[PDB]
C-alpha cells in the first residue's frame, strides 16, 4: 500500500567487536554493532507497507543471514532485507516490509542490532575511492537515513597501526560474487619512483586472479587506514593471467604511491596464500628486490537480532 517512514528512530549504540585479531579499531575492520530503535504503529502502519533504511559508507553486513526480523516478543511484526553496497554502491540499505500481525490495535517497539563493516577504501573503484574520504581517525559522526528523517551517533575510530612507509596489503571478502578483493601498495619512495615491479600471484593452485577486474593506478597520499584516496594513471606495462597479475612501471612523481588491486577466487576464502613481487628503485638509486609470501585468514561472523515490547490497544 503506502511507503511509511520513521520506523527506525534512534541510534542507540555503535560499538566495535573485533571479528578476528585486528590490531586497531577501524571502521573498515569488522564487526561494528549498530543498535537502532524501531517502532511500528498499527493505526498508521498496515501489513504490506514498506520502509527503507539507508546507510551511507556501510560496505556489508558481517552475517551469513540475508534478512532480519523486527521481533517484539517472539513475534515478528516486520521482515527486513539486507542489501550490501559492496562494490556496487557506496551505501547499504535495509528494505523492510510490514507483517500481517501488525493489526490496527497493535503498537510494537524495540531495538535491532546490526553487524556492520564500513568501507573506507580498498580498490580504485569509484565506490571505494569516494568512500575513502568518508571517515577519519578520532571522533566521527555516523548518520543513517529513513527517507529525509536522519538518525546520528558519535563514535571513535582509530587509525592503522601498520606504518605507511613500507609495503601495505589488505584483503576483503565480496560475498555477492564469491570473490575476495586484495590490495598491494609498494613501499614509500618519498621523492618518487624511477623503476619498479609489483604484483601478486597465487600459491599452490587454490587462488585464481579475475583478470577482468583489476585496478592499477597511483595514489596521492593515503587515508587513515592505509587505503588509496585517488587513482591516476602512469607509465606501466601490464601482464595478467588467471595465475597472477604483475606490472612494471616507470616515471613516478614525488608524493604518489603505485598500487594494484584485483578480484580473486580462493578455495577456502578464510585461509589462502599469495606470493608478492617487490622491486623498487627510488629516485635516489635505492634499488632493492624483496619478494615475499603472505597468508590470509578469516573473520568471525556475528548475528543480527531484535527484541521488543508490544502494546495491544
Amino acid at each position: 500500500g503506502k511507503t511509511i517512514t520513521g520506523v527506525f528512530n534512534s541510534f542507540n549504540s555503535l560499538t566495535w567487536s573485533n571479528a578476528a585479531t585486528y590490531n586497531y579499531k577501524g571502521p573498515g575492520t569488522p564487526t561494528w554493532n549498530a543498535v537502532l530503535g524501531w517502532s511500528l504503529d498499527g493505526t498508521s502502519a498496515s501489513p504490506g507497507d514498506t520502509f527503507t533504511l539507508n546507510m551511507p559508507c556501510v560496505f556489508m553486513f558481517t552475517t551469513s543471514q540475508t534478512s532480519v526480523d523486527l521481533t517484539a516478543h517472539g513475534v515478528k511484526y516486520a521482515t527486513c532485507q539486507f542489501q550490501a553496497g559492496e562494490e556496487f554502491m557506496t551505501f547499504s540499505t535495509l528494505t523492510c516490509t510490514v507483517s500481517n500481525t501488525l493489526t490496527p490495535s497493535i503498537k510494537a517497539l524495540g531495538t535491532v542490532t546490526l553487524p556492520l563493516v564500513f568501507n573506507v577504501g580498498g580498490t580504485g573503484s569509484s565506490v571505494d575511492l569516494e568512500d575513502s574520504k568518508c571517515f577519519t581517525a578520532g571522533t566521527n559522526t555516523v548518520t543513517f537515513n529513513d527517507g529525509g528523517k536522519k538518525i546520528s551517533i558519535n563514535v571513535d575510530f582509530e587509525r592503522s597501526n601498520v606504518d605507511p612507509k613500507g609495503y601495505l596489503t589488505d584483503s576483503r571478502v565480496i560475498p555477492s560474487l564469491n570473490k575476495v578483493s586484495t590490495l598491494f601498495v609498494a613501499p614509500q619512495c618519498a621523492n618518487g619512483y624511477t623503476s619498479g615491479t609489483m604484483g601478486f600471484a597465487n600459491t599452490y593452485g587454490d587462488v585464481q586472479i579475475d583478470c577482468s577486474n583489476i585496478h592499477v593506478g597511483i595514489t596521492k597520499g593515503l587515508n587513515d587506514w592505509n587505503y588509496p584516496v585517488s587513482s591516476e594513471s602512469f607509465s606501466y606495462t601490464k601482464t595478467c593471467s588467471s595465475n597472477g597479475i604483475f606490472i612494471t612501471y616507470k616515471n613516478v612523481p614525488a608524493g604518489y604511491r603505485p598500487f594494484v588491486d584485483a578480484y580473486i577466487s580462493a578455495t577456502d576464502v578464510n585461509s589462502y596464500t599469495l606470493s608478492y613481487a617487490n622491486e623498487y628503485t627510488c629516485a635516489g638509486g635505492y634499488w632493492q628486490r624483496a619478494p615475499f609470501t603472505l597468508r590470509w585468514t578469516g573473520f568471525r561472523n556475528s548475528d543480527a537480532g531484535s527484541n521488543g515490547i508490544v502494546i495491544v490497544a
